[PDB]
This record gives C-alpha cells, sequence and structure tokens, in this order.
C-alpha cells in the first residue's frame, strides 16, 4: 500500500540504525543493514 514496508526493521516507516538486532530469538536472530525494513535472513 505504501513505500514503508511495514517490518520489525521499521516503525512507521524509517528503518532501525544498521547494525540493530530486530529479531533477538533462541534459534536465532536477525541484523539492520539500513537499507530495507526486511530483517534479512543472515544472522552473525
Amino acid at each position: 500500500a505504501m513505500d514503508c514496508t511495514t517490518g520489525p526493521c521499521c516503525r512507521q516507516c524509517k528503518l532501525k540504525p544498521a547494525g540493530t538486532t530486530c529479531w533477538k530469538t533462541s534459534v536465532s536472530s536477525h541484523y539492520c543493514t539500513g537499507r530495507s525494513c526486511e530483517c534479512p535472513s543472515y544472522p552473525g
């Protein structure tokens, strides 16, 4: 509907700082590459 890309790495539209773990689960955790809201599937 918009170019905000609603995701864990995005509040209303802006994307979390590059290097901010959006998802912190026991199985794994995603980070933010300051690019898109879609939390990549490449843990660290």
